[PDB]
């Protein structure tokens, strides 16, 4: 793959059409907080209770990896890996 890393600051990606929201019940802050399909780490979420959410007209927003404010736990953003 060929992924983008944001290292020092949030992703704030817009999600596209089609594409999946993730939300982690035990480590969101909220669950309006998302993780983009180039960050979200499956590793971060063995063992939680996750789901996915597909971008439309009316469900959009930006990802919030990278936003500490938005996480309980410290998350290892998907594109810092190699
Ligand atoms: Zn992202
Ligand atoms: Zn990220
Ligand atoms: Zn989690």
């Amino acid at each position: 793959g060929s992924v983008h890393k944001h290292t020092g600051r949030n992703c704030g990606r817009k999600f596209k059409i089609g594409e999946p929201l993730y939300r982690c019940h035990e480590c969101g802050c909220d669950d309006t907080c998302v993780l983009c399909i180039h960050c979200f780490n499956p590793k971060d979420h063995v063992n939680h209770h996750v789901c996915t959410d597909i971008c439309t007209e009316f469900t959009s927003g930006i990802c919030d990896c990278g936003d500490e404010e938005a996480w309980n736990s410290p998350l290892h953003c998907k594109a810092e890996e190699q």
